[PDB]
């Protein structure tokens, strides 16, 4: 199919995220390469490069078309494609499952793999209801969350997102009622904290787990607050008697300058979750990690087992890849690149400070973030960032970027600059 | 690692389906190779070649390493692994929605990705739920199945799965509370059709969609159903106004002796999800199907667009190993190669009619089931059906298969051959 045929049949058969079919405002661009940090793309029939700056919405952290990922996938492909989970195990499984457990916050020894961030956390789910069923507490049953969050799109993902951004208003009489206390501040205050643990109190016979993302969180804002806030629910679950899940499928594998977005605060969940950097952006997986004490629990239950199991369940190509691309990580020193990029991204979007529409300016790791006073028009921005060889999508009042990990410094500079301009056309109008 | 090293990481640190932590009866074999319809496993430290009988969970309809899927891999992995789905489009998308478009029953006209088969039912309960919001009738949020059924592992896939099989005991107060007809029989009865009707037609103000696997229910006991029921529920959802979803993850890409399990009984459903084999067993992915008109009264609705939107939604490489697969099959006589395996299937599997334990055998296209007397112990049937070069893996009280098309006659006699034997040491103890 030429662009031209890849435009006409996606119109008429193809749902794209969050989307319509046949009231689009504008066009989907037609992607025809990617290779390190860019991405081809087609404009006025014309193939043109372009920056990554979303690194494919949190997935390329080493970049596509990295030639140590390709050839872990080749590798694995001539060996094994794939074989079923269920009465077999494999080297990919053991080798990842073996890494992760290593690298993640303390505690975490069991391992559980999915096909995508929304699965598991459903699967983190099902491990907290599961662990008090089998500690003869079925009344915990709830999950407690702050504002602001997102989980994924699957119906109990979704009875955690923020109420707002979830739009529980055409969801009400649906999704499950969960506890939510406010949104979390930038700032420390211990005084949310109290407020938090007072909420969490008058709920505790009734709850199973706090479920939130750490330090950054993602689709529902890209809000930073301060990683003193997870120390304080660590030490709040741990006296009321309520499991921790931290939700890293956004920030794991080095995204916001520690390995894990925990790490920042010296605390482990009691199960934790990982998804979009996993593979490095080639393929969907997964992984839920638990406790020993978790793991034991659920297993000595009434139950016996953990009752999920997908399909493609530990994929070997999935698995392999994702090996590959931790040890690729793990193998050059990240926390000085991460922390390069940051300093590339804060010293480029200071300027924006000062702009008319302009109320924040934010950074944490490879992340950077404007914050506009108003809805930024997509119809206007997306041109204006591909004009400057620049591929962004704004989301509501934000102009943001997590750049792949191997940006240059002149790269970063290409990058923040487009999302400057962006915001200057934001007051424009 | 060495196999006994695997062994060592995953019984410390690997979570398997529907399995507990350091509680299993059986440890799993190790796997360390699949080519064609035949996977290399450790038994007692020596590599053993064994036939994947059940297709590693359905998905590997072509075997593995076939190729034309292998080149289409590596083909599209030298030019794009991975672009974000929001704002952007490809030719994999483009050329796999085409042909889905093209192959489905008749008025599926838009496709949705996403990354497994419990995602897509997700999916699919979402398009009917606000399919009906956007006709301003909210009420309509209900699902209607029968008992039997097998939907995925995620919340509300749990919902719809038979209330014994998925010990709905277990899970009381949290699962949503769906309409459960009874059992659909074997042979064709106009009474159950006609009690069907007048249990929905007591809940058709509710109910958003019937959700059925059409002719085959799999996982909730490979039961077989005669075609004309699913007339009866197209006939019937019409005359109510309630959605007819087909859950063709299972029976899809020929597996029953058609193209799609309700080409059996010609019949159109609304909504449509497919997934175990729609990569020739590569990689995770799944679809979701629905009409024109339900595409357009969800983006005609207040939401504007289907609330979803899945991290690797529409994956290149997903996508392009998909087109192959889906292309090889369309490519050759899978007709006559369906037939031809049913009928060695049939030949193969008579003897066990006559076995003290066994109380039924059938056949359906590339499906053959020995149902025992008993529950099938697999610390008897594994090892049992490895000595004799097969690897077989029983549920419940059945011995079945869902062998690879390329299986040989020869390959299937020994299929075959291998769960007489494990039938016959069923009804030895
Ligand atoms: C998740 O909701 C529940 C709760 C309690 C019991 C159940 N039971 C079921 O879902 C039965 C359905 C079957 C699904 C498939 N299954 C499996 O062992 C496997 C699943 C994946 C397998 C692979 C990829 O090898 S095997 C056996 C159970 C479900
Ligand atoms: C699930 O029902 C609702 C209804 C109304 C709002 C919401 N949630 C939201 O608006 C916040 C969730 C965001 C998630 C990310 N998002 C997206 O458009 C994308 C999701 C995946 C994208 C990719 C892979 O490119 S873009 C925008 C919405 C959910
Ligand atoms: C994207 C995301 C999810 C959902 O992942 P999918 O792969 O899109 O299902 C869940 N939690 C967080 C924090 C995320 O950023
Ligand atoms: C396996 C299966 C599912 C779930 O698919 P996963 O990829 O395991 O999530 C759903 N429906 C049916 C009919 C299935 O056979």
């Amino acid at each position: 199919l030429t662009p031209e045929q890849i435009i006409a049949v996606d119109g008429a058969h193809l749902w794209h995220p969050y989307s319509s079919i046949g009231r689009e405002a504008v066009s989907p661009v037609v992607a025809v390469a990617a290779h390190g940090a860019w991405l081809t793309l087609i404009r006025d029939g014309q193939p043109i490069e372009v920056l990554d700056a979303m690194s494919s919405w949190w997935t390329a952290i080493h970049g596509h078309g990295h030639p140590a990922l390709d050839q872990a996938l080749t590798t694995q492909l001539r060996v094994m494609n794939h074989v079923m989970f269920g009465g077999l195990t494999h080297e990919p499984a053991a080798r990842l499952a073996k890494l992760l457990v290593d690298i993640t916050p303390a505690g975490l020894d069991t391992v559980f793999f999915s096909d995508s961030g929304s699965v598991s956390v459903e699967v983190a789910a099902k491990m907290a209801l599961q662990y008090w069923r089998g500690r003869g507490l079925p009344g915990k049953r709830r999950l407690m969350t702050w504002r602001g969050g997102y989980h994924g799109d699957t119906f109990l993902a979704m009875s955690i997102c923020d109420p707002h951004g979830g739009m529980h208003s055409l969801w009400t009489d649906v999704l499950a009622a969960q506890v939510f206390a406010p949104q979390v501040p930038r700032d420390y205050d211990p005084a949310y904290s109290a407020a938090f643990e007072a909420q969490l109190a008058q709920h505790a016979g009734e709850l199973a787990a706090v479920v939130v993302e750490p330090v950054v969180q993602g689709a529902g804002g890209m809000r930073f607050h301060d990683p003193r806030y997870l120390h304080d629910l660590r030490d709040i679950c741990r006296r009321y008697e309520v499991l921790l899940i931290f939700d890293e499928i956004a920030t794991g594998f080095g995204r916001t300058g520690a390995l894990f977005a925990a790490d920042h605060a010296g605390v482990s969940p009691d199960i934790m979750c990982v998804g979009k950097a996993l593979t490095g952006g080639y393929l969907s997986l997964a992984a839920t990690l638990c406790t020993a004490d978790v793991a034991h629990t659920i297993s000595a239950g009434a139950a016996g087992a953990l009752m999920h199991g997908p399909t493609f369940m530990a994929n070997p190509l999935a698995c392999a890849v994702s090996v590959a691309s931790v040890e690729l990580l793990l193998g050059q020193d990240w926390r000085t690149r991460i922390t390069e990029l940051a300093a590339g991204l804060t010293a480029g979007l200071d300027t924006a400070r000062a702009l008319p529409a302009v109320t924040d300016v934010r950074v944490c790791g490879a992340i950077g973030v404007i914050e506009c006073d108003r809805p930024v028009d997509l119809a206007v921005a997306t041109p204006a960032a591909l004009d400057r060889g620049v591929w962004l999508r704004p989301f509501r009042n934000l102009v943001y970027a997590m750049p792949p990990y191997i940006c240059t410094p002149a790269e970063i500079t290409q990058i923040t600059s487009a999302m400057v301009e962006v915001a200057r056309l934001v007051g424009s109008l």
